[PDB]
């Protein structure tokens, strides 16, 4: 369990199959059970990479990491009243540092 972990930082990820999270910060989870994981939101006024580690039994902004035993993040719009985002989780070392856009692969 060893996670890129900034949390949220502005990102210029758009318009590309994957993205890498830019993050300087490599951290080992602090429980073992926790799972890397990315969130890429968009305003009007940014775009930004969130990265963490997280023990998955718990929800994170509201919904459950059901991809969590993953090797891969791959991103998956999430959708609740007021906001759309994309959001993963993975389970391999530094996961969340390589972020697919697309399910194709
Ligand atoms: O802002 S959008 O509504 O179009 C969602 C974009 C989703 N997204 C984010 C970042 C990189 C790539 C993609 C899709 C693949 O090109």
């Amino acid at each position: 369990a060893l996670c890129k972990f900034c949390d949220v930082r502005f990102s210029t990820c758009d318009n590309q199959k994957s993205c890498m999270s830019n993050c300087s910060i490599t951290s080992i989870c602090e429980k073992p059970q926790e799972v890397c994981v990315a969130v890429w939101r968009k305003n009007d006024e940014n775009i930004t990479l969130e990265t963490v580690c997280h023990d998955p039994k718990l929800p994170y902004h509201d919904f459950i990491l059901e991809d969590a035993a993953s090797p891969t993040c791959i991103m998956k719009e999430k959708k609740k009243p007021g906001e759309t985002f994309f959001m993963c989780s993975c389970s391999s070392d530094e996961c969340n540092d390589n972020i697919i856009f697309s399910e194709e692969y």
